[PDB]
């Protein structure tokens, strides 16, 4: 599929969202990662939210992110036993 290596940066996932708390804002992802990626909301790309949706300002994961939708995502933070396998947004997401 479309996963060969990365493109100059760090390794690239591709890998759908498993868990979405209202209650924190961010989603879990589950690609292979014994630790799921984290992917905080105020993070979110257009992407997530479909570029044909409206958007002015800051998304609301709880009506953005859904089980199921995959994500182009690369570890910012590392796992450290606290924050996790953090995902960043800082990918070409968001076609828009």
């Amino acid at each position: 599929g479309s996963h060969m290596l990365e493109q100059k940066k760090a390794n690239i996932y591709k890998g759908k969202i498993t868990r979405i708390e209202p209650s924190l804002e961010a989603a879990f992802v589950d690609y292979g990662a014994e630790r799921h990626g984290f992917l905080p909301l105020k993070e979110i790309a257009r992407e997530y939210f479909p570029a044909n949706y409206s958007a002015h300002g800051r998304p609301n994961i709880k009506d953005v992110l859904r089980e199921g939708q995959e994500v182009i995502v690369q570890i910012d933070k590392e796992e450290r036993g606290n924050k996790g396998a953090a995902l960043t947004t800082f990918i070409s997401l968001a076609g828009s």
